């Protein structure tokens, strides 16, 4: 059912992210899964870090990675796992990790759900303390998970986040 | 699934709410997809006021006003967005918004979950502090709202609400 | 879609379980429907009790009670009702109710989600605290629910447990 | 400071009572310290069981067990530990323990903080689910406890409440 | 001990505010008692509002309606009730309630706690959302209470505000 | 009254932690000052990181680097922030930062408030997952802080603990 969900109303520039893991929550990962469309615990995190954001992915897309593009979504209070929320991809955070390629988008929340992002036009436009941040914990946020690691690679603009989503998207179309 | 969820048991008397949005949660106001049954984020609300009571809708219902009738169910303790609660209707609140006529039923957790309730059989029975409350919420909730508007019309007994249920079943069925 | 999940990747020793009910939540009491898939409201309980551990199912099993196995599975942090954690079974917690014979499994997270729990093998492995407590809240949960009753019947070990599994497994099987 | 705190405006009709316990917190038995006034951790329970009303005591009282008289106080909402409410004491939970007598009174909050609880004047008012719970916590909560038991001992109206104030804080006083 | 607490290190730019209730919190207004020092139930609120801000007042101040400054105070996260912040005052909500004049200062943490809010130096720095949702919450929070009213007068600059704060201290001053 | 609590009953065997941060809390660090006695917020931290236990200190102590000694204290739930816990030094974590030497103790519940950590003896009765959690907070929780760092200098045992408790308590004394 949540594996019906669109990719967006108007790719890449309005798009639906599905929700695995709220801003602020315990340090449990969940994921979901393909097969059932059911959220599944994936690992509970040894680090004594959060997720900044919401965390989650756009449906109906393939990265390089294998998996979906992973979008983290700032929002006044955090959101449930499994719920959709209608976003404008803002920025990317480039890091190569031991799967090879794995940037995250940064969406912010749609003007029809909220006008309290409408400034936030690009990566430049979101709060400097925020980017320290989401940066500071995808780098370390698996420090004490034996075979895993990252390397972030920077932050890229609104127009690389959403070269991003279309590629991802035709990567997974056939057309 | 949840959208394959029954209107009730014994309509109107015995009906299954589908929990959107949990009592006293912070202002998300999510709803399910009729397409795919998930929930999502409708809007983030602008106001510093919560939900009183668990609100939901019975589905396999169509109000006056496009959509299932919407219910507010008092519990104990707060519920988990997309999960299904048995209840019994005891009241309406009549309000008129931009959409038209959007009333509100009030429904209690039928006696089976619970004893608690077992003495609210009509409107009058319910706490009036309650009462003020949620004609007070639904008054002012869409306040910072640009173009949302609410006229509290007043509180209606058992039978309107259980007529509305019925009503609205019925609109949505063939026979 | 729940109602897809596997019993487990490798039955009895690697299962999959679904949270109904999160460790610590308010005494809610939550279901899966097996027709819809939905989440449930079963009852309010009356007790100040709360589940001492995530409680919930193994699909595709077949108790002896009608019921597919129930399973209590402790994690570092409270688990969202509805999401799979994958375990590994440990003991069991036999006891007679008013449906006849209402055995709980033990579970572990399995270890790729955590290593915290490697050490726990067997029934003695774990916390004497943690047996004594959860041994305690069924013998008590009920108390003041008119028609149930339980009568806690003591512990066995993981092989008793995993005979159950294989036993539920097939029961609901043709195979 | 909160050693300097009254029992009441006017006792022992208006009560003010020093809050120990939140209701429905993690069962941390916290108590203030007679010397420093500092709330200081006294147990961590090893039931499964909250307290389901807020937990406290009335300063400048001697009770018969040698500590000041103990309160529960519903609330709408869970109080901070340390924080003074004032109320009004509506009935007494009668239990001896291994101390000898420990009474528990029942108080609701005054009617100037809230016009919730006037139709609240004696013990019979209070819901019977609530009163079966309390006692059901007092009987059940030292469980686990090796060297603590409780015989509850039933329930009194507010005249034999109002009593036993007086007569504590007379024990305590000198006139 | 909270009576204890100064004005401010560099009065009025450099304050400290004594917590009373915090950011998004249960409906529930604590006060400090200027005698003891300890925090006391004031009411319960009956309107389903919840302050948007941790609010508080600048100890040794008295304002024109007998009681020292209120002060709003926006943080990432809500603080405990009875801490004490340092903050920078950057602006003023005029309203006169049934008191006569209850003007409500807005600080933001100084920046030895945060560099978050340094871009905040006079009130028009502050989001509109924000402000909108304060003033708002002043306007409508008393609705449900009988003998309380407020007339929100509008916003008013950093300026002021410290000239608030001086006059003020002085007013509890002799000096 | 905070300031007036001891430093242990049986020192340093049996001490008192005043706690001034709880586990997993948002990550705002507030701390007792010592001269009003009242919780201040110190500063809120950029990284996306808790405390992994209750963090406090032992009074009546002054370590080498001015404060008292800093303690981490593992519960099965949170504490509030300036409750006291009586605990029993097991282990430390030296550490150098820009003070110097800031060392923090682990001390566990003493078994009259719990049982739950009779086994907790010496530092390497400690989950190791727990240990690596603690250091690893530590070496990054400043990492966003511009003039702050810290060199975990590695795990000592509960003699070395007991001695800086003693050699601090001495410090502060006159005998």
């Amino acid at each position: 059912s949540l594996l019906n969900v669109p990719a967006g109303k108007d790719l890449p520039e309005d798009i639906y992210v599905v929700i695995e893991i709220p801003a602020n929550a315990d340090p449990i990962k969940y994921e979901i899964d393909k097969e059932s469309g059911a959220l599944f615990v994936d690992r509970f995190m040894s680090t004594a870090m959060f997720y900044p954001c919401n965390y989650g992915y756009i449906n109906h897309t393939l990265s390089l990675d294998g998996d979906p593009v992973d979008v983290l979504v700032p929002t006044p209070y955090p959101l449930q796992p499994g719920s959709v929320t209608r976003c404008r991809p803002v920025g990317v955070l480039k890091m190569t990790d031991e799967a090879g390629e794995d940037a995250k988008l940064v969406a912010v929340p749609h003007s029809k759900l909220s006008k309290e992002y409408d400034h936030i036009k690009d990566v430049n436009d979101l709060p400097e303390l925020l980017k320290a941040q989401i940066a500071h914990f995808f780098e370390h946020y698996k420090d004490l998970e034996k075979g895993k690691w990252v390397k972030v690679e920077g932050w890229e603009n609104a127009e690389a986040a959403k070269a991003e989503i279309v590629a991802s998207f035709e990567r997974a179309k056939n057309k």
